[PDB]
DNA sequence: GGCAGAGGTCAAAGGTCA
DNA sequence: CTGACCTTTGACCTCTGC
């Protein structure tokens, strides 16, 4: 075996775009990059990406598939 | 494939929450769940719910949803910050 | 062959606002 | 508050190039 995904810490499904991650982080990755989404926090960027609440903010869950090492140029057409 | 609302007999739009219901239905069921409302029926808490009368009472409509299936756990948390 | 890690789909969750 | 109308999510797929 049980990997957890290093962005949200629910179950993972492999490695995806560069980073061990559940199919939920993966389709919001591909979907962030496709659409070229940069989104905005209403809250200081300082959100917590857990199973549970990980829709609250679209910033701070691409900002965390970042910071874990998921990977723009890995998303193809 | 017309399909029916379990709670109002209204035209349904598919499963929500665990049950085959209208827009309606799935709507008032999220905003009672999400504000953790409960009503009060001001008649004996059995009045009857179809399409034309399904807003006379929220205490008789949220209690049949839960009746016929509608499940609290399957509304999700509100897709903004805490405090926003 | 084998299968990781890319792709796709759409039911059912979300939100909007006259 | 309601509900018709809309967008996004993510579980379950298939495709393919090593
Ligand atoms: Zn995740
Ligand atoms: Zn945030
Ligand atoms: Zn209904
Ligand atoms: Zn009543």
């Amino acid at each position: 075996v049980v990997e957890y995904c290093v962005v949200c810490g629910d179950k993972a499904s492999g490695r995806h775009y560069g980073a061990v991650s559940c199919e939920g982080c993966k389709g919001f990755f591909k979907r962030s990059v496709r659409k070229n989404l940069t989104y905005s926090c209403r809250s200081n960027q300082d959100c917590i990406i857990n199973k549970h609440h990980r829709n609250r903010c679209q910033f701070c869950r691409l900002k965390k598939c970042l910071e874990m090492g998921m990977k723009m140029e890995s998303v193809q057409s």
